[PDB]
Protein backbone atom coordinates (compact mmCIF):
# COMPACT_ATOMS: atom_id res chain seq x y z
CA UNK A 1 0.00 0.00 0.00
CA UNK A 2 0.82 3.96 -0.65
CA UNK A 3 0.35 7.07 0.21
CA UNK A 4 0.75 10.34 -1.89
CA UNK A 5 0.50 12.96 1.18
CA UNK A 6 0.64 12.46 4.74
CA UNK A 7 -0.04 15.73 7.26
CA UNK A 8 -0.43 19.60 6.46
CA UNK A 9 2.14 21.52 5.08
CA UNK A 10 1.71 25.34 3.91
CA UNK A 11 -0.81 28.08 3.93
CA UNK A 12 -3.09 27.67 0.35
CA UNK A 13 -5.04 30.82 1.08
CA UNK A 14 -7.06 32.35 4.40
CA UNK A 15 -6.48 29.37 6.70
CA UNK A 16 -6.61 26.99 4.07
CA UNK A 17 -3.34 24.47 4.00
CA UNK A 18 -1.70 22.03 1.85
CA UNK A 19 -1.34 18.43 2.56
CA UNK A 20 2.49 17.57 2.46
CA UNK A 21 3.93 15.12 -0.48
CA UNK A 22 4.73 11.58 1.46
CA UNK A 23 4.93 8.34 -1.04
CA UNK A 24 5.65 6.33 1.67
CA UNK A 25 3.48 2.74 3.36
CA UNK A 26 0.28 4.29 5.42
CA UNK A 27 1.50 4.66 9.10
CA UNK A 28 -0.60 4.06 12.10
CA UNK A 29 -3.02 6.73 13.73
CA UNK A 30 -1.83 7.97 17.00
CA UNK A 31 -4.55 6.97 19.94
CA UNK A 32 -5.46 10.59 20.09
CA UNK A 33 -6.86 10.29 16.78
CA UNK A 34 -9.33 7.60 16.97
CA UNK A 35 -12.35 9.79 18.37
CA UNK A 36 -12.41 11.57 15.14
CA UNK A 37 -11.49 8.96 12.91
CA UNK A 38 -14.89 6.65 14.72
CA UNK A 39 -16.34 9.81 13.58
CA UNK A 40 -15.64 10.55 10.09
CA UNK A 41 -14.60 7.52 8.80
CA UNK A 42 -15.40 4.52 10.77
CA UNK A 43 -14.95 2.09 7.75
CA UNK A 44 -10.67 2.56 8.71
CA UNK A 45 -11.12 2.07 12.37
CA UNK A 46 -10.17 -1.69 12.43
CA UNK A 47 -6.21 -3.32 12.81
CA UNK A 48 -3.67 -0.77 13.48
CA UNK A 49 -5.78 2.21 12.14
CA UNK A 50 -2.71 2.57 9.35
CA UNK A 51 -4.14 5.16 7.10
CA UNK A 52 -2.26 8.03 4.95
CA UNK A 53 -3.91 10.78 7.38
CA UNK A 54 -2.81 12.03 10.36
CA UNK A 55 -4.41 13.60 13.18
CA UNK A 56 -4.34 17.12 11.42
CA UNK A 57 -5.66 16.10 8.18
CA UNK A 58 -8.90 14.43 9.81
CA UNK A 59 -9.44 17.56 12.38
CA UNK A 60 -9.60 19.59 9.33
CA UNK A 61 -11.81 17.01 7.36
CA UNK A 62 -13.94 17.53 10.17
CA UNK A 63 -14.00 21.28 10.17
CA UNK A 64 -14.50 21.36 6.43
CA UNK A 65 -17.33 19.39 6.37
CA UNK A 66 -19.54 21.98 8.08
CA UNK A 67 -21.07 23.65 4.43
CA UNK A 68 -22.13 20.06 3.07
CA UNK A 69 -23.43 19.45 6.83
CA UNK A 70 -25.41 22.46 6.48
CA UNK A 71 -27.55 21.27 3.73
CA UNK A 72 -27.27 17.71 3.76
CA UNK A 73 -27.66 16.64 7.41
CA UNK A 74 -30.97 15.72 7.81
CA UNK A 75 -30.26 12.90 5.04
CA UNK A 76 -27.90 10.68 6.65
CA UNK A 77 -27.59 8.35 3.38
CA UNK A 78 -26.51 11.32 1.79
CA UNK A 79 -24.31 12.87 3.98
CA UNK A 80 -22.57 9.26 4.30
CA UNK A 81 -21.53 8.54 0.72
CA UNK A 82 -20.16 12.20 0.56
CA UNK A 83 -18.39 11.68 4.06
CA UNK A 84 -16.86 8.66 2.11
CA UNK A 85 -15.72 10.52 -1.12
CA UNK A 86 -13.50 12.81 1.34
CA UNK A 87 -13.01 10.09 3.73
CA UNK A 88 -10.84 8.10 1.07
CA UNK A 89 -9.15 10.94 -0.38
CA UNK A 90 -7.87 12.21 3.00
CA UNK A 91 -7.14 8.79 4.85
CA UNK A 92 -7.05 5.50 2.28
CA UNK A 93 -4.13 3.43 2.98
CA UNK A 94 -4.36 2.79 -0.97
CA UNK A 95 -4.76 6.04 -2.09
CA UNK A 96 -1.85 5.59 -4.44
CA UNK A 97 -4.52 3.62 -6.75
CA UNK A 98 -6.84 6.41 -7.17
CA UNK A 99 -5.11 9.40 -7.00
CA UNK A 100 -2.00 11.04 -8.93
CA UNK A 101 -0.16 14.37 -7.33
CA UNK A 102 -0.52 16.93 -10.62
CA UNK A 103 1.76 19.90 -8.44
CA UNK A 104 3.89 20.58 -6.13
CA UNK A 105 5.49 23.75 -4.74
CA UNK A 106 8.35 23.71 -1.93
CA UNK A 107 7.38 24.26 1.24
CA UNK A 108 10.28 25.41 3.95
CA UNK A 109 9.99 24.90 8.20
CA UNK A 110 10.22 28.35 9.00
CA UNK A 111 12.10 27.04 12.04
CA UNK A 112 14.56 24.27 10.85
CA UNK A 113 14.50 25.64 7.44
CA UNK A 114 14.50 21.76 6.65
CA UNK A 115 12.16 21.54 2.96
CA UNK A 116 8.69 19.78 2.65
CA UNK A 117 6.73 19.74 -0.26
CA UNK A 118 3.36 20.82 -0.56
CA UNK A 119 0.61 19.08 -2.68
CA UNK A 120 -0.86 21.91 -4.82
CA UNK A 121 -3.49 19.72 -6.99
CA UNK A 122 -4.34 16.28 -7.36
CA UNK A 123 -6.37 13.97 -9.74
CA UNK A 124 -8.43 11.95 -7.87
CA UNK A 125 -10.12 8.94 -10.05
CA UNK A 126 -13.50 8.43 -8.76
CA UNK A 127 -15.81 5.70 -9.52
CA UNK A 128 -18.69 6.50 -12.12
CA UNK A 129 -21.05 4.42 -10.07
CA UNK A 130 -19.92 5.44 -7.03
CA UNK A 131 -20.48 9.54 -7.94
CA UNK A 132 -24.36 8.36 -9.22
CA UNK A 133 -24.89 6.95 -6.16
CA UNK A 134 -23.78 9.71 -4.10
CA UNK A 135 -25.79 12.16 -6.47
CA UNK A 136 -29.15 9.63 -6.18
CA UNK A 137 -29.17 9.53 -2.51
CA UNK A 138 -29.17 13.93 -2.03
CA UNK A 139 -30.75 15.04 -5.28
CA UNK A 140 -33.98 14.85 -3.71
CA UNK A 141 -32.77 16.22 -0.10
CA UNK A 142 -34.55 19.84 0.48
CA UNK A 143 -33.02 22.74 2.24
CA UNK A 144 -33.64 22.63 5.21
CA UNK A 145 -37.12 24.81 6.09
CA UNK A 146 -37.49 25.18 2.33
CA UNK A 147 -38.77 23.52 -0.81
CA UNK A 148 -35.83 24.09 -2.92
CA UNK A 149 -33.21 21.32 -3.31
CA UNK A 150 -30.45 21.06 -1.30
CA UNK A 151 -27.64 20.31 -4.10
CA UNK A 152 -28.77 23.88 -5.31
CA UNK A 153 -26.33 25.16 -2.26
CA UNK A 154 -23.20 22.87 -2.76
CA UNK A 155 -23.13 23.22 -6.53
CA UNK A 156 -22.12 26.70 -7.28
CA UNK A 157 -25.13 26.54 -9.50
CA UNK A 158 -28.93 26.09 -9.31
CA UNK A 159 -30.05 22.62 -8.68
CA UNK A 160 -31.45 21.88 -12.30
CA UNK A 161 -28.30 22.37 -13.29
CA UNK A 162 -26.34 20.03 -10.49
CA UNK A 163 -25.56 17.17 -12.11
CA UNK A 164 -23.29 14.08 -10.49
CA UNK A 165 -19.82 15.09 -11.94
CA UNK A 166 -20.80 18.84 -12.00
CA UNK A 167 -21.33 18.73 -8.22
CA UNK A 168 -17.99 16.91 -7.53
CA UNK A 169 -16.08 18.81 -9.83
CA UNK A 170 -17.62 21.92 -7.66
CA UNK A 171 -16.50 20.69 -4.19
CA UNK A 172 -13.07 20.01 -5.22
CA UNK A 173 -12.52 23.35 -6.69
CA UNK A 174 -10.78 25.82 -4.61
CA UNK A 175 -12.22 28.70 -6.35
CA UNK A 176 -15.27 27.92 -3.91
CA UNK A 177 -13.78 29.45 -1.52
CA UNK A 178 -13.69 25.94 0.76
CA UNK A 179 -11.72 23.51 -1.08
CA UNK A 180 -8.22 24.77 0.15
CA UNK A 181 -6.80 23.45 -2.48
CA UNK A 182 -8.29 21.95 -6.16
CA UNK A 183 -8.18 18.36 -6.89
CA UNK A 184 -9.48 17.27 -11.00
CA UNK A 185 -11.81 14.54 -11.15
CA UNK A 186 -11.60 11.63 -13.15
CA UNK A 187 -15.24 9.39 -13.10
CA UNK A 188 -14.82 5.81 -14.49
CA UNK A 189 -16.17 2.39 -13.46
CA UNK A 190 -12.89 1.14 -15.01
CA UNK A 191 -9.23 1.51 -14.52
CA UNK A 192 -7.55 4.17 -16.50
CA UNK A 193 -3.74 3.80 -16.89
CA UNK A 194 -3.72 1.26 -14.12
CA UNK A 195 -5.36 3.74 -11.97
CA UNK A 196 -8.03 2.09 -10.05
CA UNK A 197 -10.79 4.23 -8.85
CA UNK A 198 -12.34 4.67 -5.67
CA UNK A 199 -15.82 2.97 -6.35
CA UNK A 200 -16.73 2.06 -2.66
CA UNK A 201 -19.97 0.74 -1.33
CA UNK A 202 -23.21 3.40 -1.28
CA UNK A 203 -25.84 3.70 0.81
CA UNK A 204 -29.30 5.06 -0.71
CA UNK A 205 -31.59 7.54 0.96
CA UNK A 206 -34.08 4.81 1.64
CA UNK A 207 -31.69 2.72 3.66
CA UNK A 208 -30.33 2.83 7.44
CA UNK A 209 -26.35 3.77 7.25
CA UNK A 210 -26.56 1.72 10.52
CA UNK A 211 -28.45 0.00 13.62
CA UNK A 212 -29.03 3.78 14.82
CA UNK A 213 -29.28 5.77 11.55
CA UNK A 214 -32.32 5.79 10.05
CA UNK A 215 -33.09 5.97 6.55
CA UNK A 216 -34.24 10.17 5.37
CA UNK A 217 -37.46 11.11 5.28
CA UNK A 218 -39.93 11.02 1.99
CA UNK A 219 -39.14 15.05 2.05
CA UNK A 220 -35.72 14.29 1.10
CA UNK A 221 -36.14 11.09 -0.35
CA UNK A 222 -39.24 10.30 -3.15
CA UNK A 223 -38.45 6.60 -2.43
CA UNK A 224 -38.96 6.02 0.87
CA UNK A 225 -42.48 8.23 0.22
C1 LIG B 1 -14.38 1.61 1.40
O1 LIG B 1 -14.51 0.24 1.13
C2 LIG B 1 -13.48 -0.57 1.68
C3 LIG B 1 -13.70 -1.97 1.10
O2 LIG B 1 -14.94 -2.46 1.56
C4 LIG B 1 -13.62 -0.53 3.20
O3 LIG B 1 -12.59 -1.26 3.83
C5 LIG B 1 -13.12 -2.28 4.70
O4 LIG B 1 -13.70 -1.75 5.88
C6 LIG B 1 -14.32 -2.73 6.70
C7 LIG B 1 -15.01 -2.01 7.86
O5 LIG B 1 -14.00 -1.57 8.75
C8 LIG B 1 -13.29 -3.75 7.19
O6 LIG B 1 -13.92 -4.84 7.86
C9 LIG B 1 -12.46 -4.34 6.04
O7 LIG B 1 -11.35 -5.04 6.56
C10 LIG B 1 -12.02 -3.29 5.03
N1 LIG B 1 -11.64 -3.96 3.80
C11 LIG B 1 -10.53 -3.68 3.12
C12 LIG B 1 -10.23 -4.58 1.96
O8 LIG B 1 -9.78 -2.74 3.39
C13 LIG B 1 -13.58 0.93 3.69
O9 LIG B 1 -13.99 0.94 5.04
C14 LIG B 1 -14.51 1.86 2.91
N2 LIG B 1 -14.13 3.22 3.21
C15 LIG B 1 -14.74 4.00 4.08
C16 LIG B 1 -14.18 5.39 4.22
O10 LIG B 1 -15.71 3.63 4.75
C1 LIG C 1 -18.57 25.16 -1.36
C2 LIG C 1 -19.06 23.81 -0.84
C3 LIG C 1 -19.92 23.11 -1.88
C4 LIG C 1 -17.91 22.89 -0.46
C5 LIG C 1 -18.46 21.58 0.09
C6 LIG C 1 -17.38 20.50 0.09
C7 LIG C 1 -16.17 20.87 0.94
C8 LIG C 1 -16.59 20.77 2.40
C9 LIG C 1 -15.00 19.95 0.57
C10 LIG C 1 -14.40 20.27 -0.81
C11 LIG C 1 -12.92 19.84 -0.82
C12 LIG C 1 -12.79 19.15 0.54
C13 LIG C 1 -11.38 18.94 1.11
C14 LIG C 1 -10.58 18.02 0.20
C15 LIG C 1 -9.23 17.82 0.80
C16 LIG C 1 -8.95 17.97 2.11
C17 LIG C 1 -7.52 17.65 2.53
C18 LIG C 1 -7.61 16.70 3.72
O1 LIG C 1 -6.29 16.25 4.05
C19 LIG C 1 -8.29 17.42 4.89
C20 LIG C 1 -9.77 17.65 4.44
C21 LIG C 1 -9.95 18.45 3.14
C22 LIG C 1 -9.62 19.90 3.45
C23 LIG C 1 -11.37 18.34 2.53
C24 LIG C 1 -12.50 18.88 3.43
C25 LIG C 1 -13.87 18.98 2.73
C26 LIG C 1 -13.77 19.88 1.48
C27 LIG C 1 -13.34 21.31 1.80
C1 LIG D 1 -32.25 7.01 -6.95
O1 LIG D 1 -32.34 5.87 -7.80
C2 LIG D 1 -33.50 5.09 -7.57
C3 LIG D 1 -33.40 3.86 -8.44
O2 LIG D 1 -32.14 3.25 -8.21
C4 LIG D 1 -34.77 5.89 -7.88
O3 LIG D 1 -35.91 5.18 -7.46
C5 LIG D 1 -34.78 7.25 -7.19
O4 LIG D 1 -35.77 8.04 -7.80
C6 LIG D 1 -33.42 7.96 -7.26
N1 LIG D 1 -33.42 9.14 -6.40
C7 LIG D 1 -33.40 9.14 -5.05
C8 LIG D 1 -33.62 10.46 -4.37
O5 LIG D 1 -33.21 8.15 -4.36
Amino acid sequence: QSCVWYGECGIAYGDKRYNCEYSGPPKPLPKDGYDLVQELCPGFFFGQVSLCCDVRQLQTLKDNLQLPLQFLSRCPSCFYNLLNLFCELTCSPRQSQFLQVTATEDYVDPVTNQTKTNVKELQYYVGQSFANAMYNACRDVEAPSSNDKALGLLCGKDADACQATNWIEYMFNKDNGQAPFTITPVFSDFPVHGMEPMNNATKGCDESVDEVTAPCSCQDCSIVC
